[PDB]
């Protein structure tokens, strides 16, 4: 399983600033085996993607569940390819909980998303409630279910699991926090789709990822990568694609 | 007051279907007292405004409220000032009544985009069963409301008035219908903001708005132009920029 680092740059950015960003990556000294892929905001992905040397990968941050049609702010899957781009990140916890996605929706999506061609970075996670309630494991499956059911094929699908209490706050997962997670959703894998998919599909943890914390939590097991929001838009993000060496 | 048409492309195009539609609309023969402003999907909304001639405006289709910030899948209009667009639509049906933007989320969303240097068209329309149970003035006034409270400066404000049973439906509002409302919203400007901003406000027509209706729809005394769809994909979007000559 080849590790994975997915940058979510979510709401910042202009031209210039993403420019220096994406500048700094391509001349950067990356580990040749890290796959590398940045979710640029949807008004820059076209830019994004000219710049970004192009064994870097670019994601939509989201889209919609049909080709064209009357949904005025929405782009689809057959756009982001317009562009030069190959992936999407899809189920994000701010589509889900400040734009109240539900997993019906986020299902129809990662099923088009695949057709089209797009691969797809679908993240689950569980609220602080519920992980003090004891369903951790309960929520995530749910939520891993309503995405499996839709995807026909693993090979352009990464899981990414990040609490929801994780993202943004500085309060990161432990390494075994994350490790039983991930393992647990592995061990889901096997049981309801099969072997190879469980073995061959990248599970990344997110949520507080930095520099400094990012070694402990790639050398666990069944942790893949990472998906990283605040820190890639800073230097580090390098360190972090660069987490196991 | 001048006549004011926008054109929502939604969710359609791509790179050489949009460049054959803006070269197109560029070489038209377009009457020179009509505003045009053409609403591009946001990961065209960069290439819509290098390649539309500058006497023709280009909104965004949405954005959010604050600058920058962690909210995954959206934009702001300083990125969409950063692209040189100066316009956003804001509180389409769509986003109401598919995606559940809330009144007070439109508000936000339009004190916020002034307050940056954008024009906004502000869209309002009661449903199907709100009409037929004779609330289709209370709908739109508590519509109107939430965004004029948002609203310091209504120079660079334009009130859409689009009836969501007209929207993609085929069934136009009547000249009759639409003027009954038009009426209704300019005197509500006039009540509760001031006459000058009665007078001086663009309040447009949007729901199925066609080459073979413009005429009859733009010569009501309170419809100042309208807000186009699917006819805005087409060559007739000429015709309807023209709808006064």
């Amino acid at each position: 399983r080849k590790f994975f680092v997915g940058g979510n740059w979510k709401m910042n950015g202009d031209k210039k600033s993403l420019g220096e960003l994406i500048h700094t990556l391509n001349g950067a000294k990356l580990s040749a085996d890290t796959e590398v892929v940045c979710g640029a905001p949807s008004i820059y992905l076209d830019f994004a993607r000219q710049k970004l040397d192009a064994k870097i990968g670019v994601a939509a941050q989201n889209c919609y569940k049909v080709p064209k049609g009357a949904f005025t702010g929405e782009i689809s899957p057959a756009m982001i390819k317009d562009i030069g781009a190959a992936w999407v990140i899809l189920g994000h916890s701010e589509r889900r909980h400040v734009f109240g996605e539900s997993d019906e929706l986020i299902g129809q999506k990662v099923a088009h998303a695949l057709a089209e061609g797009l691969g797809v970075i679908a993240c689950i996670g569980e609220k602080l409630d519920e992980r003090e309630a004891g369903i951790t494991e309960k929520v995530v499956f749910e939520q891993t279910k309503a995405i499996a059911d839709n995807v026909k094929d693993w090979s352009k699908v990464v899981l990414a699991y990040e609490p929801v209490w994780a993202i943004g706050t500085g309060n990161s997962s432990t390494p075994q926090q994350a490790q039983e997670v991930h393992e647990k959703l592995r061990g889901w894998l096997k049981s309801h789709v099969s072997d190879a998919v469980a073995q061959s599909t990248r599970i990344i943890y997110g949520g507080s990822v930095t520099g400094g914390n990012c070694k402990e939590l790639a050398s666990q097991h069944d942790v893949d990568g990472f998906l990283v929001g605040g820190a890639s838009l800073k230097p580090e993000f390098v360190d972090i694609i660069n987490a196991k060496h």
